[PDB]
């Protein structure tokens, strides 16, 4: 089968070859977007594009967008190693019309690809669509301009309890281009667990969301009202891993060539033996969502971008530690994740030794708390009374230990016990006023 880089070049040259301008991938950190924690999409380096207050010398492009989905809008780290398809980093592959072309053509181009004998030939009874229930035009052409059955296309409303709140309505953030959308999904087959999408069992890993195609139509403003756009416009994007998965004829991302080898160099930095671990794909993920992130020129702090980055490094480390890592092993991967991005890590392989020496001081840092404050979190949940650790103690091993409130909860969640949110705030909210109380005016 293809490999991951041969499928990103595969898609590229398809739209390309469909008068497409290839378009490098954005750095995961904008200069320009004071709404946008990391690049999550795509679409994020268009986006004054699609308003119609940027014009560019092509009417549609297409590329591989290296995305971070840990913060803001679109977050996905607490699905990281408890689905076999989430990622913090992940690369999307995308085609756009600025005011080029519209519906049909978006769907008819993403057709092709998929299942044309001449292109990725997937088989068509797998797949399945779904479309915004008001879309009727989407319905259509599904229907009898591609010729899907009517029973894999699916019509999905406002099902996460809002206006415009839909799996088929897709925002950039809580302002910005939006619009609904049409996705393609791929029945991975009955050995996995799962429903269709709109079932009691969508959330399984059977049925995997491959490619969302966005109908651009309006522009989301803070209060929630929608203004029209002034072309209506496209903004397609395929998980590469994802699609990976399915060319390879395996069921997870994390079976995907990339992940295979990127996992074994986990085991043998860690010195772990067992393949099969959550820890070693969550290690993983996150040496790609840290290492990028430096290399876009992140550095670990207590605050905005960096405490993102921060977090997410000590989480890592942390699982290193369930796994039974001796030495500082995190930035260890660095090499390795290299060696398996190809051109994609382009960026990464310029700043190696940087990204390497920023990953290795944090981890040593944290080093300085981690076994300690594990310890003590141990004690506190040996004699702990209930299914849910005091925010007193969250709070304590945050503010004497360098535990976000997220890593310890993290811990807490692979032994079943909860952390008490509302009481770590509380702690956080009473040294605030300590700290109002004695510095004064
Ligand atoms: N956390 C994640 N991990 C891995 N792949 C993801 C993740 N989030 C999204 N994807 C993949 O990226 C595709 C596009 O993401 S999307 O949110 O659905 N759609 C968009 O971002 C829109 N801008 C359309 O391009 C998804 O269909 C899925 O295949």
């Amino acid at each position: 089968s293809k490999s991951t880089a041969e499928i990103r070049q595969a898609f590229l040259d398809f739209f390309h070859s469909k008068g497409h301008q290839v378009v490098a991938s954005s750095s995961l950190v904008p200069h320009n977007d004071p709404t946008l924690l990391f690049t999550n999409a795509g679409m994020n380096q268009f986006k004054d594009v699609f308003l119609g207050l940027d014009k560019r010398n092509y009417s549609r492009a297409t590329t591989s967008q290296r995305c971070v989905r840990a913060g803001g809008k679109h977050n996905d780290l607490e699905n990281v190693g408890y689905t076999a398809r989430h990622h913090t980093f992940f690369e999307m592959l995308g085609n756009f019309s600025f005011g080029d072309y519209f519906k049909l053509d978006a769907i008819l181009f993403a057709w092709l690809l998929l299942t044309s004998e001449k292109w990725f030939a997937l088989p068509k009874e797998r797949l399945w669509v779904t479309v915004y229930e008001s879309d009727d035009e989407a319905y259509e052409i599904w229907e009898k301009e591609v010729g899907i059955p009517r029973e894999r296309i699916i019509r999905i409303g406002d099902n996460k309890g809002a206006p415009y709140a839909s799996d088929n309505f897709w925002q950039m953030g809580d302002t910005g281009p939006c619009g609904p959308c049409t996705e393609i999904f791929y029945d991975h087959g009955d050995h996995i667990w799962g429903g269709p999408p709109g079932s009691p069992e969508e959330d399984g890993d059977r049925y995997i969301e491959i490619w969302n195609i966005v109908f651009m139509q309006f522009n989301r403003q803070a209060d929630g009202t929608m203004e029209p756009l002034p072309k209506p416009s496209v903004d397609t994007g395929m998980g590469l891993e994802r699609i990976a998965a399915v060319l390879q004829h395996v069921n997870s991302n994390y079976d995907i060539d990339l992940f295979r080898t990127l996992i074994q160099a986990v085991a043998k930095v860690t010195g772990a033996t067992d393949l099969s671990n959550k820890s070693l794909r969550v290690i993983a993920d996150h040496i790609r969502s840290c290492a990028f992130l430096i290399a876009d020129g992140v550095m670990p702090s207590n605050e905005n971008r960096g405490y993102v980055l921060r977090r997410i490094i000590r989480r890592a480390v942390r699982h290193g530690n369930m796994l039974g890592a001796k030495e500082t092993f995190f930035y260890k991967l660095v090499g390795p994740l290299i060696d398996v991005m190809g051109s994609a890590g382009e960026d990464l392989k310029r700043q190696q030794a940087q990204v390497e020496q920023v990953l290795k001081t944090e981890e040593e840092q944290f080093a300085r708390t981690l076994e300690r404050g594990l310890a003590l979190l141990d004690e506190e949940l040996a004699k702990l009374s209930g299914d849910t650790l005091d925010g007193e103690t969250a709070f304590r091993l945050y503010d004497t230990y360098g535990f976000p409130v997220d890593l310890t909860a993290d811990v807490c969640r692979e032994r079943n016990i909860k952390v008490d949110e509302a009481g770590f705030e509380a702690a956080m909210e009473e040294q605030r006023r300590r700290a109002r109380e004695a510095s004064g005016f």
